[PDB]
């Protein structure tokens, strides 16, 4: 295992999240997906997955992937509500599933500056919130992703190393939902 490498800065819910509780809510709940994506890689997958991002830029597959998505749930959500309700006026479903999905993105679980190069997707959250997190991330050259990396390499080169072939079975060991900063 690994010693847990704490997010620097922390991650803030910013001053117009305030207001309304179900955003705090929602960024833990983000944050906690995004914090699971990374611990399900390996050390050398994340560092491998930062290095292509950083050496060749954003992977194009991973928005036909979303939108793809998107539209599956746009039609499933419809079907659900049919049933549920027993409305059959899809029209009316139909435009009521389109606001829904107004405020919503398909979630990249981690972003892909954080090393979630090739991500599948599977859930829906907040299109704020999440665009919130994604420039929290930083940059490739500052932020919060790059704090992680620095912390995860001194682990690794400090005595005894970690060679290649241990990085390839050791998983990853992020928090960055325990210091959530609410802004004041």
């Amino acid at each position: 295992s690994l010693s847990v490498i704490f997010v620097k800065p922390p991650f803030q819910l910013k001053k117009k999240f305030q207001k309304d509780p179900f955003y705090e809510i929602e960024m833990r709940k983000q944050l906690q997906m995004q914090q699971d994506g990374i611990n399900n890689m390996t050390i050398f997958e994340w560092l491998k997955n930062r290095e292509n991002f950083k050496k060749y830029g954003r992977n194009p597959k991973s928005k036909k992937i979303q939108e793809d998505f998107r539209d599956r749930y746009r039609n499933a959500k419809i079907d659900e509500y049919l049933l549920l309700y027993e409305d059959m006026d899809i029209k009316a479903i139909e435009a009521m599933v389109d606001s829904e999905l107004e405020g919503l993105a398909a979630l990249a679980n981690p972003a892909q500056i954080a090393g979630g190069y090739v991500d599948v997707v599977t859930q829906m959250g907040n299109k704020r919130i999440n665009s919130s997190i994604g420039s929290q991330w930083g940059s490739i050259e500052k932020g919060r992703s790059l704090n992680i990396e620095n912390e995860l390499l001194k682990l690794i080169t400090d005595p005894p190393p970690i060679t290649e072939e241990e990085q390839k079975k050791i998983k990853m060991n992020v928090n960055l939902v325990e210091n959530l900063e609410i802004v004041k």
